[PDB]
């Protein structure tokens, strides 16, 4: 398929319904040979099976919140990829007491730090340890929400995170770029299994987009297909977004 | 390839440099069935020869100032595509004399009436002439450009015509996503063959994007693995809009 | 008031419930000298009044589909000023058959011709007749609304000519800066003297504007205290633009 | 003036060039009455000093770092001010080690915390605090930037830290517009005083604008006659933002 003889990391697979799965199995589907991480020694052998369904031997544990976790992860990494052409970063995180009422009554500077850290840093934190490791041509990809672009009850926090992410996105476009690095999201809509009858009978397309659906957006982003997209922020919501009023 | 299977009827192919000759020949390489039209009595030699190069015998005549054309052409088609799935408008047009000085000197109502007829009112003429025909899963593609979004000197009544296209798309995809239908436009950055030392030395690839570029992206548009995208404007420039100062 | 001592074109008053009305009370409160036009003869006595309330007896007749009208109309008014400050563009018109159902089944190319024409030329059309007679410190406005920017239903093709209308506004910006002219948009949220409900429940403000809120920010814009905005469209909708599934 | 009745605190005073000196001062001039806060010990003089001159007698330091000294802060005004009407917020602040370079290689978590810390979640912070002391009508205001938006070279990660603030923005005035409080930004283009050649060149308006310029709009958007804009950004830089390839 188009990936074929590309080599991407993956990230944040926890179970088959969670989005990063999709997008393993499409460019699994397409021809990718992938790599996979996972947090904590809980996920482990969960993470093993599936890596193995996609025909991987490449499972690494990592931690964003820590410096640490991350170099060793991609040193281990180098002794089997020592070059690779990106990665997909699907990591998101917010103190769930954050996730509730009134934003300014529920924010506090801990959830606040903790929320930006790992939802957004971890992205040029992943991509400031593998630089010298990726090839010409590469491409990373992250994980946004209409939560960065426009105010949503109870998404709070984590949409000031998506909002810094989507400049990471930007920024690390126009500083990896010259040495043949693209950067790109997905703004992707909320997903059926993992409001929505709202959410459906509002979309233009009057459906809720599938992890399916963003999994193919997913792999054509980080192939050479999208060679002239860089830096960019796509939506993946069925045209959610440009909708307005639909009674 | 993703595309076999679709029957997609490609519009102003007028050379071999031409935006929608890259268009075409990726599409047809992922193994899209084409059709094309050409707009006047001169070209269907050239046109003629490149459907042949692309493996096709649909070339019909279309002049979108005018309604019966449309009809007509449609009604062609449709002797031997009764249905299809989708679309490529590459048209766009205003007098020369709007294009160069001043803007506000320059413009004219009638070079307003036509830039915004040829270059926009044409997208929807089409999709109201072909509604019928168009099969569940089709997809409607136009194209697009920066000065849609910012002032470009020189680009002056050309800018209006490509922001009232871009919420054609919108407009459009709203009406008929419903019905299965997709409909988004690609904003495409300067291309080479078709100042640019300057755009180079500043887009984050640095370089332009090609047209191969610009069918690659057009082509995964028009095709299911982009069933979650409708109403979008993507850009493919390289990145060449999400920076600024760069020097 | 912050307006004394200029001199400003108000068009489209047709009735004290008509947003112009608003901005020629507001302006006229901060000190302004006002001066307006009309469209056909039977809104001309109604006009005088107002007129004559707000201090002004210059009430010009002016068709802006007629290039000939708007230039006599500049004529006469360079009788009584020969030097002014700016104008206020608040027309706008769509054959009403347009604005009903489907979007692609309703619009024509006629319709379509005349929503660009009436709604989006007519701005420029007016700025390049009265270039010369503009003060240094002058400033452009029209009236958009959000339908420019996503697809509501029913708006249909008058959201194309409000988003040809904003790249107007951006384009005559560029243009007229250097000689110090300003140019800008005010996009006003829905307005119950001018489904209200389910907008005041989901307005931050918890309320529909006014004409009264839309005046101050028109006399503002129109002011030497923007001095420093060009080109924007600004949101004077109560932040209902920028939330999301407060539903 | 325009202000006349309204109690604003006003933060980042730390000079005259101070864009914050520009909006106290243009504050004090429509009528406001002002109060005024001091990062540090060094401050102090200078403060009491501008303070002094535009009639104030109140000065409070606050580092809001601190949850402890805002509260504190909030506690000392609500002495004099047991209500008020608003605040402006002109806080940002990064290493300058992040600062400097290829933003991949400059960037690191801590110089991360700490600008988001400082530059955007100290806004909500102080809401959160003096939230109970707010009158309905009460108006927020913050300082951002195009780098928030576009990739612009060695501002780097403040980038980050101003699209956090946008949002902020947004959140904020979602959920307090419902309480009679509204929340704004302006996005000022760089400011000579406190290259510029190029800007100048390219800047629609052709001037850089100044503190005055961003003084009269902020007074503007915490004032009364913008009761109908809240959860916007409204840029300030002469219609930078909106040119391109201005040759
Ligand atoms: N669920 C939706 O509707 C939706 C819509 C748009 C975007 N997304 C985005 O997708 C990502 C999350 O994926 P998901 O929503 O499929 O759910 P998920 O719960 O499967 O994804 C979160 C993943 O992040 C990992 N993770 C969290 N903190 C980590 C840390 N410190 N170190 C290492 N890994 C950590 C978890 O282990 C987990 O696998 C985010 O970027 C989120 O914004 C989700
Ligand atoms: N040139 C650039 O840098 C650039 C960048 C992005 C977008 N574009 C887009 O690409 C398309 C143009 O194609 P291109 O750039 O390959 O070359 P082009 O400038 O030759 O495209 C114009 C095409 O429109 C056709 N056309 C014009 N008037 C017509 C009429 N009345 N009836 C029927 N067909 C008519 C012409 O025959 C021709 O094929 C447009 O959609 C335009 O917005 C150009
Ligand atoms: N009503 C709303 O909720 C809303 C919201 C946002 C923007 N606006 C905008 O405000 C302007 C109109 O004001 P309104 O909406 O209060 O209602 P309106 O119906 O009173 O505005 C239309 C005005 O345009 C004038 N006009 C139409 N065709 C003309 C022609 N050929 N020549 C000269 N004058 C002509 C009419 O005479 C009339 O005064 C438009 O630009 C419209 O898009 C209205
Ligand atoms: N400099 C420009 O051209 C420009 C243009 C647009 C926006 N801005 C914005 O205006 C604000 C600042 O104005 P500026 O750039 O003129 O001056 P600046 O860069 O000196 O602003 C920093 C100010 O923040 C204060 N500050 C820093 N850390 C603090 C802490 N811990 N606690 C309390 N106060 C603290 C300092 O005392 C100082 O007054 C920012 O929000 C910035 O983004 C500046």
């Amino acid at each position: 398929g188009f990936l074929s003889g590309k080599r991407i990391l993956v990230t944040g697979v926890a179970s088959k319904l969670s989005i990063a799965y999709g997008i393993a199995q499409a460019m699994h589907r397409e021809g990718a040979e992938l790599a996979f991480t996972y947090q904590n020694d809980k996920l482990k052998g969960r993470v093993e099976e599936f890596a193995a369904q996609l025909g991987s031997d490449i499972v690494l544990q990592c931690d964003v919140a820590e410096d640490a976790s991350i170099d060793t992860m991609f040193a281990e990494l180098g002794k089997v990829w020592p070059k690779f052409d990106g990665f997909v970063h699907s990591i998101g995180f917010a103190p769930g007491d954050q996730l509730d009422g009134d934003y300014v009554n529920a924010v506090t500077r801990e959830g606040f730090k903790i929320a930006h850290d790992i939802s957004s840093y971890s992205f040029v934190a992943m991509a400031k340890a593998c630089r010298s490791m990726l090839n010409p041509g590469s491409a990373l990809l992250t994980l946004s929400y209409l939560g960065a672009e426009r105010a949503i009850p109870n998404y709070n926090v984590m949409g000031l995170a998506k909002a810094s992410l989507e400049a990471n996105v930007r920024y690390m476009a126009n500083a990896m770029g010259p040495e043949g690095v693209r950067v790109n999201a997905i703004s992707a809509g909320p997903i059926r299994t993992l409001m929505l009858a709202h959410c459906e009978a509002v979309t233009p397309i009057r459906r809720t987009v599938t992890i399916e659906d963003v999994g193919n957006s997913a792999a054509f982003l980080c192939s050479d297909l999208s060679a002239g997209i860089s830096g960019e922020v796509v939506h993946v919501d069925g045209g959610f977004s440009i909708a307005a009023m639909n009674e």
